[PDB]
């Protein structure tokens, strides 16, 4: 079995490189954010434009909902994340800790914590309510590239340009893990499997890796691909076929049987990196968006 996606649309609008593309958990959106400090809304599957969010002072490297998909937060180069109202466009709250760029975020699956990750070398715990800074882990000795919570919101995983990714306890704060191979490349993108039992990371020597981290074994690796310099965004696909989505510095996006490891697609269309890579929760529809000499997002859509 291999997927056929296809070109379904392809949104224009943001004025510079687009940086993240994250699907709503309710299916009905994507949301884009860019080097142009503006987040975009468009619906999921006409590709509609729906609204434009602003406010941060700088670009904007990553954005992510709530589980109710009533809420965003966004990372910026100004040092800060924004909690904003999707409905009204509002800032609701400015997160401010961080001493440098702010480049991943997340919410934990109930909705009441933000983690972020930041050039400062820190993870930080933010509670959503009240926008304070609850822990700040002194995770890395290198930006942070990454950051993602388990489907129990139990555990979080960091990814570091230092070449480790470490498992944390949410509520203690204390690293429980810290995984890494042989060699000691940058690790540019982590996340948890749907079912938190693995984590796929990449690296910046053009691999992608399924680990077991409690077992510190490597399962899985995929290649082909090229990533040495961007930090891509990778994914698990689970709406038809069980696949393995990623973007590429050869201008393609990427899917792999995720237990084969085999290239059962790459989607040719973008005229510059492909920074990011979604799947929708519930129809299998990838978005993809791309850097300075393309600046859309492509919807994409297949049988499997
Ligand atoms: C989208 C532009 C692109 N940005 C980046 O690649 C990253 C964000 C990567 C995507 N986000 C994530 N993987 N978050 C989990 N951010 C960055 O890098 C930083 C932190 N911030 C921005 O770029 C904002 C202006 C958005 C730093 C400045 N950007 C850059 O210097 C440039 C670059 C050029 C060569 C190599 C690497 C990155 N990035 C770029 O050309």
């Amino acid at each position: 079995v291999k997927p056929n996606y296809a070109l379904k649309f392809t949104l224009a609008g943001h004025t510079k490189a687009v940086s993240s593309v994250k699907f709503s958990p309710n299916g009905e959106w994507l949301a884009s954010s860019s080097a142009d400090k503006l987040i975009k809304i468009w619906g999921a599957y006409d590709g509609k434009f729906e609204k434009t969010i602003s406010g941060h002072k700088l670009g904007i490297s990553d954005v992510a909902w709530s589980s109710d998909s009533n809420l965003l937060v966004s990372a910026s180069d100004d040092k800060t994340l924004k909690i904003w109202d999707v409905s009204s466009g509002k800032c609701l709250k400015t997160l401010k800790g961080h001493s440098n760029y702010v480049f991943c975020c997340n919410f934990n699956p109930q909705s009441n914590l933000i983690v972020s990750g930041s050039f400062d070398e820190s993870v930080r715990i933010w509670d959503v309510k009240t926008g304070k800074c609850l822990k700040t882990l002194p995770a890395h000795s290198d930006p942070v590239s990454a950051v993602h919570f388990n489907r129990d919101g139990s555990l979080i995983v960091s990814s570091s340009y230092d070449g480790l990714c470490r498992i944390w306890d949410t509520a203690s704060g204390q690293c429980l893990k810290t995984l890494i191979d042989d060699d000691n490349p940058p690790v540019s993108f982590v996340k948890f499997s749907p079912n938190g039992k693995y984590i796929l990371a990449a690296t910046l020597d053009n691999t992608l890796k399924l680990w077991d981290y409690s077992k510190g074994k490597c399962l899985k690796t995929y290649t082909g691909h090229k990533n040495e310099k961007y930090c891509i965004f990778a994914n698990f696909s689970v709406t038809g076929g069980k696949w393995i989505v990623s973007g590429s510095e050869d201008n393609l996006v990427y899917i792999w049987n995720l237990q084969t490891k085999e290239i059962v697609q790459k989607l040719q269309g973008h005229t510059d990196v492909v920074i990011s890579t979604a799947c929708h929760p519930t129809e299998n529809i990838i978005a993809s968006a791309a850097l300075e000499n393309d600046k859309t997002i492509k919807l994409w859509k297949s049988d499997c």
